[PDB]
């Protein structure tokens, strides 16, 4: 038998039922299949003419969601779907809010896949459209969003998943592995462990500070030092140092002579209003109405978007990627990425996301398949596929975040959250980034429990572990709470209550480097068990 909530969907606007369907409508044709896969069933076809914003699917809401934001930094939470409340949206942060951002400034909206208890529904990849769900009136609707193009000929839908078990954390995993067939997704058999600068020294780093971090890097077990935002000129203006930093290609030199794998971080499809490149090439960059289109602010300055429907953009951007490569640089932490797929006007009629994949595709082929990509502030499903690392909660800080709403500014207990409710993307879509560990014992309001409590959850998740400190101020508890981490590596790990509202979890991970282990965590109290087989 059916069911009587299966009986009640309508799938592009008919009755659920499995089938073959044609919809014609005035300004485009949609041809669908409905069948029945393991645990549920699979919506896919093709589509030509102006869909537009396509209704795929429509049922009614349910109370207690679980809600994902397309990008990086943004919440995977469960919300009460009846009492939601549009949020004010910081006209200077809109696109990591939401690409569609009508929808989000007048009802819940989640991307990509929403759960509940017992069912999930999730859409297998974002190669072309934006797939996204929104609660309308009491009723969920899942869309695929055109952004106003027209396809001559057909191209293939998005498929959408819609799977029940009493296991919701089953699902979100069988979802993950459908996810990963339909993209080819990237599972490095190697996870880079090393240092990365950014949660001490943040735009302040020096390269004489860089430099002693270098040397004693040498007694810590780190394969990559990666240097983050604070050596460059401009946003842009990737090979432009400032300050004490010698060339691009002399810090990679130094970091290979002292026996470390050299790793870079750039904004690649950002370009603020100041840089050389914005200034010398006017024309590369999204609009409105003709003009540079604002995709973000920060560093005190416009950002603008490069447009990656254009040939001489994607000839720029291999170039750079190239040149870093011959430099030596091995681990590329690429960020900023929403900036790429925001909604606007582009030389050719393609979507944002096309626009997107054309530019990270050409990153992976300019770095090659030796180099380690991690994506960061990023589109998550445009990225399967491409990115061999992905950031998946907002940054970490050195400290809790008491005062700190789930907001998306920094706070070690919201980037923890993250990387529990996203959990199951990890060694599915790719090595999941948890954000870094921060084990100093000065220059810090983090206690000793809370630095175990980030460390040991982010071990049992398998998820990768890069340390970011001023390694002067690391003592033993750090050093012990590094090895232990890393010994709480190499299992299959399932969050065993993943719709909880009340920040406590129990995780398990069988098959680890030390047994099967469990760690039952508390995000409100600060505590956590770990039991070791
Ligand atoms: O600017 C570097 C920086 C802060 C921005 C971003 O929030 C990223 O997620 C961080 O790890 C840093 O790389
Ligand atoms: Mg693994």
């Amino acid at each position: 038998p059916r069911g009587s909530h299966m009986a009640s969907m309508e799938i592009f606007g008919k009755t659920f039922r499995e089938g073959r369907f044609v919809l014609k409508e005035k300004n485009f044709t949609v041809e669908f299949a409905v069948e029945k896969i393991h645990l549920g069933w699979k919506i896919s076809g093709r589509v030509k003419g102006s869909p537009g914003r396509l209704e795929v699917l429509r049922t009614k809401a349910p109370e207690k969601v679980l809600v994902n934001n397309w990008q990086s930094w943004g919440p995977c939470r469960v919300v009460d779907a009846f009492s939601f409340k549009p949020p004010e949206i910081d006209p200077n942060w809109r696109y990591t809010a939401s690409v569609v951002p009508d929808v989000l400034e007048r009802n819940l909206q989640s991307d990509y896949f929403v759960a509940e208890e017992g069912k999930v529904y999730g859409f297998l990849s974002s190669k072309i459209a934006h797939p996204f769900f929104a609660v309308e009136d009491g009723e969920l609707v899942a869309y695929l969003e055109y952004f106003d193009v027209e396809f001559d000929d057909f191209v293939p839908l998005e498929p959408l998943v819609v799977l029940e078990d009493p296991n919701t954390p089953l699902l979100l995993e069988k979802y993950a592995e459908l996810v990963g067939m339909e993209n080819n997704a990237r599972v490095p058999k190697h996870t880079p462990t090393g240092w990365c600068s950014w949660y001490h020294y943040f735009l302040d780093l020096t390269w004489e500070e860089t430099l002693k971090n270098l040397k004693l890097a040498k007694n810590f077990p780190f394969e990559v030092f990666q240097i983050d935002d604070a050596y460059e000129k401009d946003i842009g203006d990737w090979l432009v140092t400032r300050g004490d930093f010698p060339s691009v290609e002399e810090m990679a030199k130094v970091i290979a002579e002292n026996g470390f794998i050299p790793g870079i971080w750039t904004a690649p499809f950002s370009v603020s209003e100041t840089s050389d490149v914005f200034n010398e090439h006017p024309d590369w960059v999204v609009k409105e109405n003709g003009e540079p289109k604002m995709a973000y602010r920060n560093w005190n300055k416009k950002i603008y978007a490069l447009d990656l429907s254009k040939d001489e953009v994607l000839n720029w951007l291999f170039d750079l990627f190239s040149s870093l490569r011959k430099m030596g640089y091995r681990y590329f932490k690429i960020d900023f990425l929403f900036a790429g797929a925001v909604p606007g006007e582009r030389k050719k009629n393609i979507t944002p996301i096309q626009a997107f994949r054309k530019g990270i595709e050409t990153i992976r082929k300019a770095v090659g398949e030796d180099s380690f990509i991690l994506g960061c502030g990023s589109p998550l499903l445009p990225a399967v596929g491409c990115v061999d690392g992905m950031r998946i909660g907002p940054d970490t800080a050195p400290f809790w975040g008491e005062h700190i709403e789930d907001n998306g500014a920094p706070a070690a207990r919201w980037a923890l959250r993250n990387a529990i409710t996203r959990y199951f993307m990890h060694d599915r879509f790719w090595l999941n980034d948890p954000d870094c560990l921060i084990l100093r014992e000065e220059k810090t309001d983090l206690t000793q429990k809370e630095k175990e409590l980030y460390s040991y959850t982010c071990g049992v998740l398998d998820n990768m572990i890069i340390e970011s400190d001023d390694l002067s101020l690391v003592r033993d508890h750090g050093k012990k709470v590094l090895k232990e981490t890393l010994e709480l590596l190499g299992g299959r790990p399932r969050v065993q209550n993943i719709m909880s509202e009340d920040l406590r979890y129990e995780i398990v991970s069988s098959g680890t480097l030390s047994g099967n282990v469990k760690i039952v965590v508390d995000l409100n109290s600060r505590e956590y068990h770990l039991e070791k087989e």
